[PDB]
């Protein structure tokens, strides 16, 4: 009988997709449990032991410009955002799954590319040769599910405990945007010879891949304010890990090169072109009630053309 309520302004606009969580850190594990009770109900978890976990999750993530708690709260609300308009396609197990998936998808993130892991000869990336910091980032939520008062899935039978860690674990992968172009292309041809099917695991297993991304990219999906100010926190990191290649002697790529502060507009049409709009488009075919998403990044495209033209 202990629900969670939200200030008027933040009750109606965390049901848009371009809902910000604001600055108000102290805000955001409330705003978390919020989407919890609502996508799921407030019987699902333990309420001592689902705020223990968050509170240990909020702990793991690193004060790195972007891939911070705030990130992993904005993916979060996302999630939430594509469940709500999306009420009767999802079992009880990949709802509850699903949003501590997008809470746990970076943890202990320092702010480098996989890339940058292999060629410093970092311990994970022998441990782990692809999808090294997402295997890592799984390894940390069964790390931080293990601990004494943290298991929140206490209730779950051995089944059902299984099948939510192997979603879990799927999810997290799934964020590797090096399987995004695979996964995108196969399931845009199973759409286009009419053979998806969402009774097929296998099928169903693409699909989840494909809102993981999208949830993951959705800073392109806000209002231009917004996008315009967190490109600035992805640039940081960026530049950061060109120092570090250049550290190493290696030239970085334009894009993660600070000398080349005057390619950023036109390097970010190239992503909206080659990976945004493409992700976006393919998850409104699938899923029609993500629509505003498309929308909201098309408008973005728009906003950084007006900047190549000096508008
Ligand atoms: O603004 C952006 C410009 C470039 N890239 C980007 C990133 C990796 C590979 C590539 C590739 F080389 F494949 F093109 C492009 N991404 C973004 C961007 C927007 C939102 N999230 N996000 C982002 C940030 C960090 C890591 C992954 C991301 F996805
Ligand atoms: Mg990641
Ligand atoms: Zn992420």
């Amino acid at each position: 009988l202990m629900q969670f309520t939200l200030p008027v302004r933040l009750c109606k606009e965390i049901e848009l997709f371009h809902f910000d969580i604001g600055p108000f850190e102290n805000m955001w594990p409330g705003i978390f449990v919020y989407m919890v009770h609502r996508s799921c109900g407030t019987s699902c978890f333990e309420l001592e032991k689902l705020c223990r976990f968050i509170m240990s999750v909020k702990k793991n993530y690193r004060r790195v410009p972007y891939h911070n708690w705030k990130h992993a709260v904005t993916v979060a609300h996302c999630m939430y955002a594509i469940l709500q308009n999306n009420h009767t396609l999802f079992t009880d197990l990949e709802r509850k799954g699903l949003l501590i998936a997008c809470l746990c998808h970076d943890l202990d993130h320092r702010g480098f590319s996989n890339s940058y892991l292999q060629k410093f000869d970092h311990p994970l990336a022998a441990l782990y040769s692809t999808s090294t910091m997402e295997q890592h980032h799984f390894s940390q939520t069964v790390s931080i599910l293990q601990l004494e008062g943290h298991n929140i899935f206490s209730t779950l039978s051995s089944s059902e405990y299984e099948q939510v860690l192997e979603i879990i674990r799927k999810a997290i992968i799934a964020t590797d945007l090096a399987l995004y172009f695979g996964n995108r292309k196969q399931l845009e041809e199973m759409y286009q010879t009419g053979s998806l099917n969402l009774n097929n695991q296998s099928h169903r297993d693409r699909v989840i891949g494909l809102m993981m991304t999208a949830c993951d990219l959705c800073s392109v999906t806000k209002l231009w304010p917004v996008t315009k100010l967190t490109a600035n926190d992805i640039y940081a990191e960026f530049w950061a890990e060109g120092d570090e290649m250049k550290k190493l002697g290696i030239q970085p790529i334009p894009m993660m090169d600070r000398d080349k502060k005057d390619e950023v507009p036109q390097g970010q049409l190239g992503f909206y072109n080659a990976v945004a709009i493409p992700c976006y488009t393919t998850l409104t075919q699938i899923l029609p009630p993500t629509e505003p998403l498309l929308k909201a990044c098309r408008d973005n495209l728009s906003q950084w053309e007006k900047v190549i033209r000096g508008e």
